[PDB]
């Protein structure tokens, strides 16, 4: 197995690129301090918004956007290389397409300083969020101790289909980085557990400590076992390092060995006792509709919130904010 | 609103058609007594295996199988008409195709005594259960108090895609009837909550009190709100009637009005704020595979349990256990 | 003893006087139904904003304000006389001084239909609430079963000095009516307990089920014993009636008999065992300051929120929002 | 921020001045052992009665009384200087006025070995306690990491007015030392939380492990955040060191920045939206009465426990015990 | 099944035979009211000291002692016959041997008004209680719904051997009536569970609401299943009626059918699988000693409390306290 | 006091003597790693089945059986000597009598490498277990920090008479080693607490992490105080080391000093206030029957499970498995 660490990082108010640089250096010191304090740690996870903070007046400006990769990711890579750990980082990424809004991005860097996974938030916390819908799917990569890692961001964790997709591609440790998991805290705890159980995989999840120079007790850290049991739940303190031992091969072995608990197999092989191989047609219209690009809820023509003019967003198209 | 009752029904050991008829009369008496005790109740729900019990040496025999509809469902129909309630019942159903095993079936009968929903368990609990995988999809019907009801059976409730399917078809009250959910108890409670939250719908779930003539404290009754909160959690007693008031239109209104919480809408309309209208393709390979009937986990090759041979079931198909 | 009921009343969105009259009829129907359902009940308590709702765009308009007493309170009076109960009601009250904003008012009406207590919210919830600070002090009246009742409103319950004041005037059952206490939920539960314990009195507290036509699971009902123990904690359901038996004389007897636990006596008689009779001056500067109208925190100079300007309220005084 | 430590100190039976000296040396070793084990600790807190034990047959004798300052406090000071920590100590203090009973005293010593705060219990746990009512008010001092410290003793923590007084004078970390917080344990936990929330400050509280050479599991350690959440609650073990990180400036910033949660400001500025500056008259009779030295409860002429002859104390005056 | 009720009865301070007669009438009224309120109830249980209270200055006087049977038990008998219930009552019983102290006695009266069980407290709560150790063993009687009832009193329930004895004689519902179990509350709850589990029987336990004219929230009501699970745990209210359905035959069936769980059988038949029939001698020295009347703890020589001298009781034997 | 450690040891599938040797070496490394990580630890406890695993196809074979003492115990002794700790080990012991089935054995080894306690499971978890009923009684030995140690195995902990026997012989720290304490987990937690309280002693209890190369989250570690409070409850992780400080002399002092709580003394001295010395006859038939070898339950002639032919065991006699 391996030791994982989820950092309840407190980000101060960010007003300039100068503040962004100090923030990056704070993350780096924290990474090193964590390896020093926990000599066995192999994976260190930082929360959503931890690089550039949460300044909604500036976060679409060019000063506030970074490239992935870029000079800042190289600094993170250098840190991961020196500390010899896998690290997970949150970056609001300048869209290579200058016409489009930036992405909300997560990267995993390995102990060699290589970016081995790049994920762009697939379901931007709408209507509040300006981030462009991610186009890299749900990737999975090799991690420490036999792990296959995947990451989702904030609201993404509320979508069980995304956890399934990760697992379907081999993920056995599903990471969630968040930056507003209070006031809907119960549902965050709930889905971290269900994402684990549904797919027989570990979940490791972290929330930002805070962002406003005042309150820094919004942080969360949760590790769930592949049976959905919460193995570790951090107390909520700024700078809290939530740690636990993970055994990816145990999740693998449960997937290989289990019968009654093997729901992920059952999904595509229902009733395999009565019908050799199981029924491969799950019998679900929404799956077929979603595959065909025609998912439509029966009540869609009667909805209220469907565009972001309740705070201020152009939803016809174009580019805005910069 | 409407008042729902979930019955923690105890079934004796079932050795004969005589015992099955006894269960039927006992269920009917319980139905009437519940209506008498709770004059406002509009929906009364009985657990999986409450009609025929769980005699695994006999459960595939003709003596132990019923037709749906048949004389027995007509008895249940008569009871629902007399009490003027909706009732949910479990029947192991003779397969009209004599080359296939029986189904594990649930019905909802209305206060007119008409069967308004027939559901055949899509995900038999394997490798222990020999039931043929269901072929009626996940139907939804009109229920009391503005509800759109759907029923799943036991193990079905572990599959989040199935809860999504019910919701997709309009369900705002998702019923789960269970027979031996204990020892998977934590995961049963968990998924009852996540099924509700993921889909912004109520869940109402019940487990059989027991089945072995000895222990009858396996019963469960759980009502979850559309935010995933457990509203009512039954005490575990044989014959316990777990009740709660349900407001289906409140769930409907959440679905029409909520933004960030509206995960079910977001699934099919990714980022309507940044992308015009939102993207309708996340790039989920498993959805495309499942839709196409080719869902295949990367590790299927090394799995230990892919038929019923561990329980001595034949592995080649056809009707068995007669 | 006497039986108390706290009603988790749901209020629709209120757009008109028509809707207000609807709430009034709904409250009256609920009052009668509660008496019918609980024939022994002697005190029925409705939440803050249950009469007029929480339309912040309209709540300061003449259409949305009532007189106390007026035709509407006479309707409530008639209901209490008919049901033979004490009732607690919330009314946003037109200020007779046209140069001042309306009050946030609570009344208790007796089983004779007489208003026996009128309280104007001493601590409006700022900066969001525009209500004029109350000018009737913290009154106490005779209630059922040997009780001396007092009512505070919402935010008022966060001020321990106010609970002390009610006790000081004889209160042994302290009622708190609330309208949007959620998100301050932990602190609401906490202070309901501390208000009871600090003063050796019961507390009975209720929160509105909801107010926005969508979510009605914000309701709370809490009854605390005079030792601070929560005796009854409601489930959160719209329309839930939270009930409990209260024994006011037991609190009186604790106040007369207890030694170490008698903190309320000790406050004004410090050390009667060492000093003859006890010292009546602890040297509490804030008490002397507050009494003199000069309470001033050392950090007031640097405070960010000291008027309603954040919500766009005028800062110079007088009547606004008409 | 800074690390605090609350020591669940077990005191053996104390029969002589010789025992008192051994006890002092035990406290000192514990202080040093704590700094060694927790290199970052800046504040180490010892419980009530930890210096002289709890021998109610001898505790009024001259052999058992110490001066503050005196040779024993100099030993504590020397320890705090060598370890470079702030320390909090409990001393039963000989009254400089030989006519009067001794005080129950707490001191805070800084890393320079200076006594920077001296507090005498204001509300002696009557009727059991012989200690003279304190005459030093509720002082506040500068502590580590931007803290302003204040201390109360045992029953004092049950009086919210004392927590308010500390806060009013700038306290942002309120310390409570106790020596009998079992059997009324719930109320201790409760008030540590409410004292924190009511005033937007941290509370750090400790109870003596035991005193009778037999049972040493009465110890408690509790750290509460300024929102009233218990951040750390020790398990109850003798010698248990309960630690946590405290961020005084965060409490300060909440006091500066918050609106809805700013109850301490509201107390003296009620309804400041409707009335510029708020109403400075809180409308509370007991505050005015207490300021004028005429606090009188309505039921005072009917009370039982008002003097300490239920165990044995002369309440007319004079000196006794020595 | 049968429905049981445990009454959290409050007793006033008892100063006279007049007060005792008052308690008797109050108990009888409560018995009838319980039957009226719960028409299905077949067993109604009152706490220890509910007849005579807990006046320790008077409790050994002739005025405070009753005969069993006597005129007072005949009153209780009449009530049980009229209500057609089984009732459990507590009576401090005059010892027919004038050279011995009175007994602490419990009776069960049947729906015919016959005393069918008389039990004298085997383990008086020492050193506080002066009752003569009981001499009727642990009797068992036929109760409602296939039950075999046994009663123990207060402190008795702390002795697992006594619960074993009741079971050994056939008991499947073990009743415990208590008078001041608080402050031993955790251990009372604990042993109610272990007594059930150890012996595969239900336990039904009640504690007096209070006894001192001031505090009446000491009441407890607890029903445990034969697996040790708490089925019902009362709220603490004076007059609270704690009810639950009990299925004695289910316990009987567990005892007949269970293997690994059948600890009560295993105790007397060690290893029937390896040794033919099982060994009937574990080599338990304390059992042999206790049987022989020579149970002696290795440390008895150094024990501090072995008589009632701490409470001022005489230590030489005979009748006292008259 | 002293520090104890309970090791949630994960044992892999064991197929040969070669696997047994690797397992022994794993235990030894774990012992050393534990002393290194916890320099103050004096007692390190390994769970049932940790030496030879749980291979029910091979565990009766000569290859799988060890002698006590033997070369393997000498390796454990050498480890305990080098690490200077007391260790507790589980060994399936070859019966010196070749006619009889092997024993399920636990040993305690001291810091000198001497086996100071040897216990053979007295009540073999029947009917599943082949182990011969133990013949060494319930021994007690001197341990670290003033402790008197005793051990029981798995199901033995469900028998309160065995805990009593240990205590009766001086035990003040009662150890339980288990290897299947899930699915009856509640009852394990329950009895660890009751065994402690009933006898005024500490309990320290551990369960095997797992055994099947798949699932290793069955582990448990629980330390209970002599009042029955759980002081430490481990999270369930493979390799988890559950530690706590134990103070045996405190248990001793409670046994010497306590009155109301002294149930272990009361057992053999009931009602000692009324009757000098107490009544030495406990009044219990089962105690006398058990001492005389004639323990017989009233329902014994109607039982089902009484021999192990439900899995496959010759219960007439002889030798089988090898």
């Amino acid at each position: 197995g391996f030791l994982v660490a989820a950092i309840q990082f407190p980000v101060p108010i960010v007003n300039s690129r100068k503040d962004i640089d100090h923030n990056i250096e704070s993350i780096i010191r924290t990474l090193h301090a964590t390896k020093a304090g926990y000599p066995g740690v192999e994976l260190i996870i930082f929360p959503e918004y931890s690089t550039q903070g949460l300044n909604t007046a500036k976060w679409l400006s060019e000063e506030f956007l970074l490239d992935v990769p870029g000079k800042e990711t190289e600094l993170y890579a250098k840190a991961c290389k020196e500390a010899k750990v896998y690290g997970v980082f949150s970056i609001m990424e300048r869209n290579p397409d200058s016409n489009k809004n930036p992405y909300n991005t997560a990267i995993i860097i390995d102990p060699q300083g290589e970016i081995i996974l790049k994920y762009r938030k697939l379901f931007p916390w709408n209507p509040i969020e300006p981030w462009y819908p991610g186009d890299l799917g749900m990737p999975v990569c090799e991690g420490p101790g036999g792990s296959k890692l995947a990451v989702c961001i904030c609201h993404d964790g509320m979508i069980p289909e995304l956890a399934r997709e990760a697992a379907y591609k081999g993920c056995n440790v599903y990471i969630r980085i968040s930056g507003y998991s209070t006031q809907v805290n119960d549902q965050w705890i709930l889905t971290n557990r269900s994402n684990a159980w549904h797919n027989l995989m570990y979940t490791v999840s972290v929330n930002l400590a805070g962002y406003d120079n005042v309150f820094y007790y919004f942080g969360e850290g949760q590790i769930c076992n592949f049976d959905g049991t919460t193995l570790v739940q951090g107390h909520r303190n700024p700078w809290e390092i939530v740690t636990g031992e993970i055994y990816p091969k145990m999740a693998d072995n449960a997937r290989l060995s289990w019968g009654l608990e093997n729901n992920i197999y059952n999904l595509g092989h229902r009733g395999y006792v009565a019908k050799p191989g199981g029924e491969h047609d799950a019998g679900l219209t929404y799956i077929k509709d979603l595959a065909a690009g025609k998912y439509k809820l029966p009540w869609e023509d009667h909805m209220k919130i469907k565009d972001g003019s309740i705070y201020g967003y152009p939803t016809t198209g174009g580019r805005f904010g910069k």
